[PDB]
């Protein structure tokens, strides 16, 4: 990794725009004004890419060289890199505050900030804008897990009157459906904030390397079964699958795709009549997981529900709502996305079916179908010193207010409702409202304040 070579081109040439006798570049990030934001996944960054020695002779050689041909001419800022090399032994002058991981902050809301520490560098403040700016993804995949877990919370309680498995009910099934090993591992860290049912291996390694658990894993899975695994064993023998996967996982819980050739089917003769002994037999720890995996999410989810429910002995729980026996559940892990999370337990709730009853398996919906425009997270330079004079600085586009961006030196306060504040034009010193929020995390190629993934999870907990 190069450092040199892990901006935006036009951000080469950038040391040669700035006011002449600018000492300093004050940054700041924000998600503009999903109503609050779960800020998670800087210190991954910070570690992996900006920490240390990320300056050396050979990777000012290589940028020059790459450079040259990218631009056909010589714009690369060679003595600024080579003033950092000699000065700092590589290590970046930049000096980053970030509110605490886990913390959930209403949108408009400063989030970090970024500023060199040697006037030298006031160019190096905006060159790792690239790198920062992809927090964008983690921030949002915990925000967007964390909102589907208000939804979750709210049926369950509705249905069953407590949150017993909440953090169970989604289940990330996106490794395949990203578009990279590195974004899988970010990602499905990301949900990992919110829940402990995870099949994308990845997260694990990089919540153990970078946050750390006092648990042995952050994520958890079950055996279960894929159509090569049911498929394999030919079109006429699909019930031969379902008992062989069944008795092979006996005493743990199964999930079983059962879509294949026709869910129903599956569902009212070979669930519920062929291998119906196999099922009423298994222990409240070892349930059968029935997995639909196609047609309308929301009316396959209700038409197999009903099967088994004519079916299987059906009780009926203290809020008055539809349950399965407690050796069978159900998972809908296709077409699962925020949406379409929200229509089936409206759908089970109107149909009197308790969400205790189903979990939620989600590929794209969660871990790829979430750009920067969702939460609109953006990075703006608010502050400048220029012969020896600071200024707040600030866009405001005529034809879009929503783009206005913050002046001055920022901080972030609790106000007194205990809601939260970011103050502009460096009226934080003025000491009005608490302790600023934001802490020091880097500091001349330093982590200075790192959190735990339990920290995390603690600051991200929903109210109830
Ligand atoms: C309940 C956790 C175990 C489980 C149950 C289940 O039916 N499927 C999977 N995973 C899965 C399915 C489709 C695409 C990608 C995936 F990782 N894991």
């Amino acid at each position: 990794f190069n450092i040199l070579l892990a901006t935006d081109s036009y951000k080469v040439t950038h040391y040669k725009q700035y006011p002449p006798n600018t000492s300093k570049v004050y940054s700041y990030f924000e998600c503009r004004e999903y109503e609050e934001t779960v800020f998670y996944g800087l210190q991954y960054i910070l570690n992996k890419y900006l920490k240390g020695k990320v300056v050396t002779k050979e990777k000012i050689q290589e940028a020059k060289d790459v450079y040259k041909e990218h631009f056909q001419d010589d714009v690369f800022n060679e003595k600024g890199w080579n003033y950092i090399l000699e000065k700092y032994d590589g290590h970046l002058p930049i000096e980053i505050k970030a509110v605490p991981e886990g913390f959930v902050i209403p949108r408009g809301n400063v989030l970090f900030t970024v500023e060199n520490t040697d006037p030298e560098c006031y160019w190096l403040t905006n060159w790792i804008e690239t790198i920062l700016v992809q927090s964008w993804y983690p921030i949002t995949v915990a925000t967007n897990s964390r909102e589907q877990k208000k939804i979750l919370a709210k049926y369950l309680l509705e249905t069953s009157g407590n949150l017993d498995g909440l953090e169970y009910k989604l289940h990330d099934f996106g490794y395949r459906g990203v578009s990279s090993q590195e974004t899988a591992g970010i990602g499905a860290s990301a949900h990992l904030v919110n829940f402990k049912g995870t099949d994308t291996v990845a997260g694990l390694a990089l919540i153990k390397k970078y946050y750390g658990t006092k648990d042995p894993v952050p994520g958890y899975s079950v055996p279960a079964a894929e159509h090569s695994t049911i498929t394999a064993w030919g079109k006429d023998h699909e019930k031969d699958a379902f008992e062989h996967i069944v008795t092979q996982f006996s005493s743990v819980p199964v999930s079983v795709v059962s879509d294949s050739y026709d869910i129903y089917n599956a569902c009212e003769k070979i669930w519920g009549e062929d291998l119906r002994h196999l099922i009423v037999s298994r222990s409240t720890q070892a349930p059968l997981i029935i997995r639909p995996d196609s047609g309308n999410p929301l009316d396959t989810v209700l038409k197999v529900l009903e099967i088994l429910g004519k079916k299987f002995p059906v009780t009926e729980n203290s809020k008055g709502y539809k349950l399965l026996p407690p050796y069978l559940r159900v998972i809908q892990g296709d077409g699962v996305d925020i949406n379409t999370l929200q229509e089936i337990v409206e759908g089970m709730k109107q149909k009197m079916w308790s969400i205790e009853n189903i979990a939620f398996g989600s590929g794209g919906g969660l871990l790829q179908k979430l750009t920067r425009d969702l939460l609109n997270c953006s990075f703006k330079c608010s502050y400048v010193v220029t012969n020896g004079l600071g200024i707040n600085v600030f866009k405001d586009p005529v034809a879009d207010p929503n783009k206005r961006s913050k002046k001055g030196r920022l901080s972030l306060h609790r106000t007194p409702a205990g809601n939260f504040v970011t103050l502009e034009e460096g009226k934080g010193d003025l000491e009005e409202y608490g302790q600023d929020l934001l802490h020091t995390v880097f500091k001349n190629g330093k982590v200075t304040k790192s959190y735990s993934f339990d920290e995390i999870r603690k600051n991200a907990q929903l109210n109830i």
